[PDB]
């Protein structure tokens, strides 16, 4: 009479990527950038004890609530990227010392002008690195003052809280930046000395001892060494680390609340993907990804994939390898990126006025799932099925189908196809309104 097919255990795919990367600043800054740029450029809507910003901006797109936070985070990464580039400048301009000032075979006017030029490039780079480092601190205050005041610095499910060590590095940055601002006259005294040399040793178309200059070269070189290769004492390293810890903190504080999974290919698509997050201590969470993915509405699964991958690299790098000194090549890092997804199912039912699908769980009653009208092909769905399941019928084959998308373990039950030959006013949704029943087909959903 009614014979079901298409049941069974739904396919589960668990995919793990092993990313062999490095802890060098430029690589980490690119990961931080992926996270902040996708957020400030595509503004996804925020999901409607919960935080202060969530009540205010729930259903109200990000960028309206976190526009200042995203701008602060973006500026921190851009300025840290400039710090990394200036530390490259700084490493390329290391002035050498004067050996035997009395001898002028080697201590030539061309050599001293070349010495003064480097002192000039080196001093100017130091000034720019420090300027940028103070601006990252300024941009951090802008980030830590708004909605995320109570959250970004705090940590104790860890979602909603910073958990990035942003407070510890702000303090080390303030102390490092202070010491470097104390040594400003000494880098001024080397800068004017270099400007007097380029001038004096220069051509005159109209016709400050060696130790003192060696003092200036030694001071510049020692300061530059700590600025480029230092950690605890470098405001360059602390500013770049604060930028990295702030983006990680930004994602931990509000990333869970971002709407993801908007349709790219076509509306109502089995794209649903679970993104796995692991905290230290092994506390694992998973974020799941019906509307079009577009700016100010949603994030496509590809967009979330790229944030999730950047986050895993950034997290592992910051948590377990640390940031490598700005002038060092950087050590290897192995990051793990895990995602999972369930397959779809298509129940079929061959018969030989209305046809429906029912589900019954162990010990629980027969619940209506979906129904279809025999001539018109009008369909009705139970609230559980609505949007996920689709009922259809092949008039010719006298078959009814149930496309099952967006499956979750809760859907595990025996699925029955049912038929009513007699007429009706109100669409039949109760089991007593159906006269013919199929054998039943077990459908099993479970996480790996
Ligand atoms: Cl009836």
């Amino acid at each position: 009479q009614l014979v079901e097919s298409g049941g069974g255990l739904v396919q589960t795919k668990t995919t793990t990527s092993v990313i062999d990367t490095t802890n060098d600043a430029q690589n980490l800054l690119t990961q931080a950038q992926t996270i902040v740029n996708t957020l400030k450029d595509y503004c996804p809507i925020l999901i409607a004890n919960t935080p202060s910003w969530q009540t205010a901006g729930g259903g109200k797109n990000s960028c309206a609530t976190f526009g200042a936070e995203f701008s602060a985070a973006s500026d921190m990464i851009n300025n840290a990227q400039k710090i990394v580039q200036e530390t490259q400048q700084l490493s390329a301009n290391q002035p050498k010392n004067i050996t035997q000032p009395h001898n002028l075979n080697l201590n030539s006017p061309s050599s001293l002008t070349a010495l003064a030029q480097k002192m000039l490039k080196n001093a100017q780079s130091q000034a720019e690195i420090l300027k940028l480092a103070n601006q990252v601190e300024s941009d951090f205050n802008k980030l830590s003052s708004g909605h995320l005041k109570d959250y970004i610095g705090k940590c104790d499910n860890n979602w909603g809280n910073g958990c990035a060590g942003v407070e510890e590095t702000q303090s080390l940055l303030k102390t490092s930046a202070a010491d470097f601002n104390n040594q400003t006259p000494q880098i001024n005294q080397a800068q004017n000395l270099a400007n007097t040399l380029i001038q004096e040793l220069g051509n005159n178309p109209f016709r400050t001892s060696a130790q003192a200059i060696n003092q200036a070269v030694n001071n510049l070189n020692e300061r530059a060494k700590t600025l480029a290769g230092g950690t605890t004492n470098s405001p360059a390293y602390q500013a770049t680390l604060l930028a990295l810890r702030s983006v990680l903190g930004l994602w931990n504080s509000m990333g869970y609340a971002v709407i993801c999974g908007g349709y790219t290919k076509s509306p109502g698509e089995n794209n649903q993907k679970d993104f796995h997050y692991t905290d230290e201590n092994g506390n694992g969470t998973t974020i799941n990804c019906t509307l079009k993915a577009d700016k100010n509405v949603s994030l496509s699964i590809e967009q979330y994939e790229k944030i999730h991958e950047a986050y895993q690299i950034l997290s592992k790098a910051l948590k377990q390898a640390g940031l490598a000194p700005l002038n060092s090549k950087g050590e290897k890092l192995e990051a793990h990126v895990t995602t999972s997804k369930y397959g779809s199912l298509r129940l079929s039912c061959a018969a030989s006025a209305a046809m429906g699908w029912f589900r019954q769980a162990p010990g629980k009653e027969r619940d209506f799932v979906a129904g279809i009208y025999w001539t018109v092909g009008s369909t009705y769905y139970a609230d559980s099925a609505k949007g996920r399941f689709t009922i259809s019928r092949d008039n010719a084959k006298n078959t009814v189908y149930l496309q099952m998308d967006s499956l979750k373990p809760e859907d595990t039950a025996v699925y029955y196809c049912a038929a009513r030959r007699r007429g009706f006013t109100l669409a039949p949704t109760r089991a007593n309104e159906y006269d013919y029943w199929g054998q039943g087909t077990q459908v099993t959903v479970s996480s790996h």
